[PDB]
């Protein structure tokens, strides 16, 4: 199934949103590279793509495909995903789509490539790129990653999993948000937990989600809360020491939150706070958001 929801202004169908064939690139252009991440069914490699943007000029592009044990209902499913990516547009603060091979073969979804790779990967890194991490960049990557999720929500989209494992870093140090997907092996990451039907990331899941299965433009807002705490953290997992079980349930649900991490500034830790509010209508927007960590940079320059 397509993880990525898109509501009307209900939820619409992504098969049935358009396929603008001014995407169409043609697969002999492109130059396979290295696997980047890889799942049981899909996988993402980095490619050089011959006269994608400028009309002779090689760059370097991220390719999302499926392995060939991918069944039909997956084929499918990543259409739906091109045709989400392709209705969302672009925006600084998301790992944008180039183009994509629909014809003669396999879809092969063409997006932006990200050197620095997974946000969560590089502040593990950054414990203990050759350059020291400051304030200034967490600040910064809170702020980019708050004003894509508000991107995100102005086209009426739910990500469903936003989580520091999902954003990626690039040069300039932009945060870009993605999704793995089928590109990653769920099946050996711990933060994902069988409820018997599924693997979800129960630690960046709101209450309503867990219990109800509703994921709405403030469940998102959760999550966010949750990212906040990883990225001040330096990239720490959520709820340390504790496992997701019927204790875990019974705090979330009696009003248990985190601790403020080390290098959380006193107003990120009340954004936190907000994002983790009990009562969806009372949490933050993004747009709120942006605006509060506007505030912040400014207050610091
Ligand atoms: C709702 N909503 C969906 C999206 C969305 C969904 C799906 C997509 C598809 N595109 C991609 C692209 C990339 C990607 C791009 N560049 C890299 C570079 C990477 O690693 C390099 C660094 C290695 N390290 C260097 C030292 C050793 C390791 C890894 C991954 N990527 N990953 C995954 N999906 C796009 C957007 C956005 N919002």
């Amino acid at each position: 199934e397509v993880q990525w929801k898109v509501v009307e202004e209900v939820y619409i169908d992504p098969t049935q949103l358009p396929y603008d064939h001014k995407w169409e690139f043609p697969r002999n252009r492109l130059s396979f590279g290295k696997t980047l991440g890889a799942g049981a069914f899909g996988k993402v490699v980095e490619a050089t793509a011959y006269g994608l943007i400028k009309s002779d000029a090689a760059m370097t592009v991220a390719v999302k495909m499926l392995k060939p044990s991918a069944h039909l209902t997956e084929r499918e499913a990543l259409m739906s995903e091109l045709k989400v990516l392709s209705y969302l547009g672009n925006h600084m603060n998301i790992v944008n789509l180039l183009g994509a091979c629909t014809i003669g073969g396999p879809t092969l979804v063409i997006t932006e490539y990200c050197c620095y790779g997974d946000l969560l990967n590089f502040l593990r890194r950054k414990r203990d790129d050759e350059l020291a991490l400051d304030l200034e960049d967490l600040l910064s990557f809170s702020y980019q990653v708050a004003k894509g999720m508000a991107f995100l929500a102005s086209k009426n989209c739910i990500h469903r999993d936003l989580a520091a494992r999902n954003i990626l870093l690039t040069h300039g140090r932009i945060t870009k948000i993605c999704d793995f997907g089928l590109a990653r092996d769920i099946k050996n990451d711990s933060n994902y937990v069988v409820k018997g039907n599924a693997r979800l990331p129960v630690k960046w899941m709101a209450p309503e989600s867990i219990f109800n299965c509703v994921y709405t433009f403030e469940s998102d807002v959760w999550s966010y809360g949750i990212f906040l705490w990883e990225l001040f953290s330096l990239g720490s997992s959520p709820y340390p020491g504790m496992p997701v079980d019927s204790k875990f349930y019974k705090m979330i649900k009696e009003g248990f939150r985190m601790l403020s991490p080390e290098h959380a500034p006193a107003e990120m830790y009340d954004i936190m706070k907000t994002c983790w509010d009990a009562d969806p209508l009372k949490r933050p927007t993004f747009k709120q958001i942006v605006q509060l960590i506007e505030k912040q940079i400014s207050e610091s320059t």
